[PDB]
């Protein structure tokens, strides 16, 4: 579990989004694992603007930040899951970690600010779903 809160935007894992993420809904993208919701209270977190590779992601798993090297934000396959068909994820940046189901949510940071968040992860590697080039989420 986990979200990002910016501005009145709180951005969370589209397959973990609850009732009250939908009915306050500002936009989704299936492709991507994402959804944003509108908030009544003013966010507490600053979204990079940056082309990082390196950074330190939050594991619920392990109560531990790792450091990290991930790739560039790009198209990746998925195997099928509870929340979705097989299918290509885009935006999504992949990194040597640990990673379980529940760790989704955790935020990956750079020394710029809020990179993304987990969505993916197995036998070693996680998955990031970008949030950097939503430019519309500061304003
Ligand atoms: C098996 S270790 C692991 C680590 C982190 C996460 C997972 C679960 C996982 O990748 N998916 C299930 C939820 C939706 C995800 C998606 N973005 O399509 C795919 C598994
Ligand atoms: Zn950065």
């Amino acid at each position: 579990s986990g979200a990002i809160y910016v501005g009145n935007y709180r951005v969370v894992n589209r397959h973990l989004a609850t009732h009250n993420d939908w009915a306050n809904l500002v936009w989704e993208d299936s492709s991507r694992d994402l959804l944003v919701s509108s908030t009544t209270a003013q966010g507490c977190d600053t979204i990079a603007r940056c082309d990082c590779q390196t950074g330190v992601y939050y594991c619920s798993s392990r109560r531990k930040h790792y450091p990290v090297s991930f790739s560039k934000p790009s198209l990746i396959f998925v195997e099928a899951s509870e929340y979705y068909p097989a299918r290509y994820q885009s935006h999504l940046m992949l990194a040597v970690g640990h990673s379980e189901p529940g760790d989704c949510g955790g935020i990956l940071r750079c020394q710029h600010g809020v990179v993304g968040i987990v969505s993916t992860g197995g036998n070693g590697l996680v998955g990031f779903a970008d949030v950097r080039d939503l430019l519309w989420l500061d304003e």
